[PDB]
């Protein structure tokens, strides 16, 4: 079978913790109000959620619910559970209540109100150093929560909230987070297609937290050379041809050895032989402002086929890209 697989950081933190940290299944729920919220407008329909603007009646204050779409308790009691154990971490969203609607008893949950940029005002004037800011911010986010035995499992744009007037951000919808457990085998099918790592996309089950840095890598390479999205795949076969086409086919099935994976015979006869690019090559005149060695860099140690070798969260904010950065922000 498989060779089994172990996160290099954080690996034990939720063994050392009380049980009811991370047994969500049997933790209690204190359903409020929803009354308490008057619904303004409709923000957006998910797969799993709908999200409106709403305002708080006892003080005036302008809020965010998110009406769960139905699924098994056990995955409303994980996404609850989640938000109070990273609350107050740096650029997680904030829970502000959970309430059920009294006359249609489906559940809900009350975030904090972002001002969102355009996305039309965010992509023109884009600098170099927007792009390092914000990168810097997600991960905080992002070694934040790994650091609490958490993964997000679903980084993508769609999920990162940026007020550009307050240079503040924000990682939203952890409704697909789980907690990180040593030996445990996770579902393979979640975070958006474009986004998925290729330990999803072979089916390799044992994954950690570097799930969440090979999103961030997809975003990185998305922005710097002004391609939305980078690895831009049919479907979840055809995304491994996208993915291999740029790192490869070599170090792929050097991967696919050194972890066994038994690989889906529809994969044989569609990748192909395919040497790994340099990065160079997608550089052009209408992008190369944001393009540097220090970014390029850091691109290449994010996007790895074996996810141990994958920078870490901290591993990237120490990175020579972020020096500006983090000197500006002392
Ligand atoms: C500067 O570039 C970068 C540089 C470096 C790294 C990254 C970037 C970058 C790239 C692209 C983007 C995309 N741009 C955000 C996408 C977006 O705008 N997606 C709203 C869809 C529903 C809107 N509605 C709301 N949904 C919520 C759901 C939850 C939850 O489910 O937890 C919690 C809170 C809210 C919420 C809070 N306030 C207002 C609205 C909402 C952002 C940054």
């Amino acid at each position: 079978g498989p060779v089994p697989s172990r996160a290099r950081v954080y690996t034990d933190v939720n063994t050392h913790r009380p049980r009811e940290y991370w047994d969500y299944e049997s933790h209690v729920v204190e359903w409020g109000n929803q009354d308490d919220y008057q619904l303004v407008r409709k923000l957006g329909r998910g797969k799993y959620s709908e999200v409106f603007e709403a305002i708080n009646i006892t003080n005036n204050e302008k809020v965010v619910v998110k009406i769960l779409k139905p699924v098994k308790k056990k995955k409303i009691k994980r996404e609850i559970k989640i938000l109070e154990n990273l609350r107050g971490g740096p650029n997680i969203i904030t829970l502000a209540d959970i309430v059920k609607d009294p006359v249609s008893r489906t559940p809900a949950l009350v975030f904090e109100h972002v001002n969102n940029t355009d996305f039309k005002q965010l992509y023109q004037t884009l600098t170099d150093y927007d792009i390092r800011f914000y990168m810097y911010e997600i991960l905080k986010a992002l070694d934040y929560c790994h650091s609490m035995g958490i993964m997000h499992r679903d980084v993508k744009p769609h999920n990162v909230m940026i007020d550009h007037e307050h240079r503040k951000l924000r990682l939203i919808d952890w409704g697909l987070a789980e907690f990180y457990h040593p030996g445990q085998e996770y579902n393979v099918r979640v975070a958006s297609r474009y986004f998925k790592g290729p330990e999803l996309l072979v089916d390799y089950q044992m994954y950690d937290y570097s799930l969440d840095m090979w999103s961030l890598g997809c975003m990185l390479a998305s922005m710097i050379f002004r391609k939305e999205p980078f690895f831009h795949g049919h479907d979840n076969y055809d995304q491994l041809v996208r993915i291999a086409k740029v790192l490869g086919t070599e170090d792929l099935y050097d991967y696919i050895d050194k972890y066994n994976i038994e690989l889906d015979p529809r994969f044989n006869d569609i990748l192909g032989r395919h040497s790994r690019k340099r990065w160079e090559r997608f550089v052009h005149s209408e992008n190369q402002h944001l393009v540097s060695p220090e970014a390029l860099d850091f691109l290449d140690k994010l996007l790895r086929y074996d996810h141990q070798s994958r920078l870490t969260a901290r591993e990237a904010m120490e990175h020579p890209y972020f020096y500006t950065v983090v000197k500006d922000q002392a």
